[PDB]
């Protein structure tokens, strides 16, 4: 297909359509290579992700497929929008790898996480995945599994968030909530608590729980914010249940000592210091009964200064074999 040319990238080989220009590696994970490029057709520089056979198990296969799916049923500027998919092999038969376009960006939010920032900035972004999330919730999709490194940003400050969230592979838990950690029964406010882990992560410059496993990640939880009420021990199945009340008791750390005043000059930063306390306060909340929802985050002092209806209130949205079927027809369309 002369549509096409090879580019080497590391190891892999990167079959693009000719419109994308100097390719260049800026990542790679688990479930594919990153390129930036310059789209000449579109005079813009993009971010192009090839998949490698997605369908090779059931694991990346859903991933690809479910993302492909609500890529389309999805239209907000907080959540990632396609600029193209392509696939360079013609038949189903040929079917290997899929290419995904997208707006090139300048950062992800692991990056932001590494600087500081102003109450202006830290309060928009925030605003922002609020935003991104809300849009999710309205279409019925419960991430469960937001975190920095899946969160990217530009320069002027705005916010995209690049997947769609929740076995075997031959994964960062730091940001899940303590309902997901237990196996718990989940409402849309799950998703508060990786924005408060993350907004708490933007103040200490570093992950508020580090867990090495979900056992490890309890701890570190209980550690901080103390050991949860009876009512929520009340909610758990027996088992988890009796390891959550066999666990070492803690009171917990108050916020002013969780996130001190040596984290936080004038009359404006001092107020703005005190309400990025108060929503760190009601996000970070184990019992999911009494954690703040995406609605009154949004409506929160330190958030609702940006607030725009245009925005909180748009428009709402196998065996190997099948899922290479189930991709390259959701590829074709
Ligand atoms: C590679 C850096 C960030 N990124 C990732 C990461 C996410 C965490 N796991 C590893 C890959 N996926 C995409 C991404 C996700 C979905 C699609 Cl469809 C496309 Cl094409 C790209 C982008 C990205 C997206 C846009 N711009 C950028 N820009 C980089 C530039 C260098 C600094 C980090 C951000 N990365
Ligand atoms: N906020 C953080 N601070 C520091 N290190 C982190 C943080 N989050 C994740 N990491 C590390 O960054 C590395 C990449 O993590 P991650 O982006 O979650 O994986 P991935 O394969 O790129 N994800 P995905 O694209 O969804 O398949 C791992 O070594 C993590 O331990």
């Amino acid at each position: 297909d002369n549509q096409f040319y090879s580019v080497e990238v590391g190891d892999s080989t990167f079959t693009v359509l000719k419109r994308y220009q100097n390719l260049k590696p800026i990542g790679s994970g688990a479930q594919g290579i990153v390129c930036a490029a310059y789209d000449a057709v579109l005079d813009r520089n993009v971010a192009i992700k090839k998949l490698s056979r997605p369908f090779q198990n059931q694991t990346h296969a859903k991933r690809a497929y479910r993302e492909l799916v609500l890529m389309k049923c999805v239209n907000h500027k907080n959540i990632i929008s396609l600029l193209n998919v392509f696939t360079p092999q013609k038949t189903l038969e040929e079917f290997q790898d899929v290419y995904l376009v997208m707006e090139l960006m300048d950062a992800n939010l692991c990056q932001v996480i590494q600087m500081e920032l102003d109450h202006e900035r830290m309060s928009y972004l925030l605003y922002q995945m609020l935003c991104g999330i809300k849009h999710l919730h309205s279409a019925g999709i419960i991430h469960r599994d937001l975190k920095p490194s899946n969160i990217v940003v530009k320069s002027d400050c705005t916010l995209k968030i690049l997947d769609f969230g929740l076995s075997f592979m031959m994964v960062t838990r730091y940001y899940r909530a303590p309902e997901v950690i237990l196996g718990m029964g989940y409402k849309e406010n799950v998703d508060i608590w990786s924005v408060g882990c993350i907004m708490g992560e933007m103040v200490r410059h570093k992950i508020l729980f580090p867990g090495r496993d979900y056992i490890d990640q309890w701890n570190k939880v209980i550690e901080q914010l103390g050991t949860p009420c009876p009512e929520f021990m009340k909610k758990l199945q027996p088992t988890v249940r009796n390891y959550v009340e066999n666990r070492p008791k803690y009171a917990g750390l108050t916020f002013p000592k969780l996130f001190p005043d040596s984290l936080f000059d004038s009359e404006h930063n001092k107020l703005k210091a005190s309400q990025a306390r108060d929503l760190l306060s009601k996000m970070l909340v184990i019992d999911p009964a009494k954690r703040i929802s995406v609605d009154d985050a949004l409506q929160h002092p330190y958030i609702n200064v940006w607030y725009d209806p245009a925005e909180v209130e748009a428009p709402p949205p196998h065996t190997i074999e099948e899922w290479k079927e189930l991709i390259y027809k959701e590829v074709m369309n």
